[PDB]
């Protein structure tokens, strides 16, 4: 029987749950009889991204519905969807391509989780919770509720829930301090960069075995750059609720997981609207999508030399922006050092 703290054991059980992975695939309208969890592979996902790229080239060039049909059908051949004996919906627009690119990004983390469960050894004398914990190659410690770091984190949660995200409220259940093996070494060139910020990154519970094992990653070269607002990078928010929406929790599944990462932003490339960029302009280290609302800059505090933007939301003074709240994007995976993982209870008001 595991000697791991009970919150850590509950975390491992949550993230390695196979029925949750199947549920996530059904939510995507994936046909599990044709493409079960076990048959998902990086080469099939990468091929589907390439087809999505072809569909997008065809839509941006103003092709007809009759022209696009063959391209759209190719995507469904690679990733079989649950439509029985009916014609699947046509992928003939930017929105349809973006939704599919987002689904494939998730499949990449689901594939990692399942490959970890299937690729090791079987020993009945060991607690499977300890076996699965070791597969993450991440030290996970419970942060003491009465500590200085816990007070800072709870204040960040309490102060940055947007009024426009008021259909639910958040309750912090557990705060974990995380250290992925090799991440500190990888982060070393960026450890003293200016503008290092502690930012949020939400994801579905089914992504976390992938995130803890492999870290936050960028969609592969096959992925269409136009399927993401600021291109292919790692996206973060300074408002807890903006990132909590990416957990995709519901009344039927109200427990989510959210990360706090130290992000080396350096010289920010400030943008108000979509820019499907491949690379950053010379001298820039990140993109800052300018929101209408920002946490109050005078309330910014420091936690182990990193800026924590935990002030309540105020007007940024930015006009004519596509964004209600800020977002930060890095285009090199080495610019992120994951620090904390929070288990949240979503209390739905609807
Ligand atoms: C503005 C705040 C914000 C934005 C946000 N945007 C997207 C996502 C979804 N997430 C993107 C990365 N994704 C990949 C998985 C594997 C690979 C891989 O294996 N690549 C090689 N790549 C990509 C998994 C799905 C979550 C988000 N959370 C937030 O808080």
């Amino acid at each position: 029987k595991s000697k791991l703290p009970k919150p850590v054991q509950d975390l491992i059980k949550m993230i390695f749950d196979v029925e949750s992975m199947k549920k996530a695939m059904v939510e995507y309208e994936i046909d599990l009889q044709k493409m079960p969890l076990g048959k998902l592979s990086k080469r099939q996902i990468q091929a589907a991204y390439s087809i999505l790229s072809e569909v997008q080239q065809a839509v941006s060039q103003g092709s007809s519905d009759s022209q696009i049909l063959d391209l759209s059908n190719r995507f469904y051949t690679l990733i079989p969807h649950d439509f029985g004996m009916k014609k699947p919906p046509l992928l003939n627009n930017a929105d349809s391509v973006q939704a599919k690119a987002e689904m494939l990004d998730n499949l990449l983390d689901i594939e990692v989780a399942y490959s970890l469960l299937r690729g090791g050894s079987d020993d009945s004398s060991k607690d499977p919770i300890d076996v699965n914990y070791e597969k993450l190659k991440t030290d996970i410690k419970v942060v003491d509720r009465d500590s200085e770091e816990a007070e800072i984190i709870r204040k960040y949660v309490k102060n940055t829930h947007a009024t426009t995200h008021n259909a639910y409220d958040l309750e912090v259940i557990d705060i974990f301090k995380i250290e992925r093996e090799g991440e500190c070494q990888r982060y070393k060139p960026f450890k003293q960069l200016h503008n290092r910020r502690l930012l949020w990154h939400g994801s579905r519970t089914t992504n976390f075995a992938g995130i803890l094992s492999q870290g936050l990653r960028i969609a592969p070269p096959e992925a269409p750059v136009t399927g993401y607002m600021f291109g292919k990078g790692i996206y973060f928010a300074d408002m807890v609720s903006k990132s909590a929406n990416y957990c995709h929790t519901s009344q039927g599944d109200p427990i989510g997981l959210i990360l706090l990462g130290e992000v080396a932003l350096g010289n920010m490339y400030e943008l108000k609207h979509a820019s499907h960029i491949s690379k950053l302009p010379k001298g820039k280290h990140s993109v800052k999508g300018l929101g209408k609302t920002t946490p109050d800059p005078s309330a910014n505090i420091s936690l182990d030399g990193v800026d924590v933007p935990l002030g309540t939301g105020i007007s940024s003074g930015v006009n004519d922006t596509s964004l209600l709240y800020n977002e930060y994007i890095v285009y090199d995976i080495a610019q992120v050092n994951l620090k904390y993982l929070l288990k949240l209870k979503f209390n739905f008001k609807t």
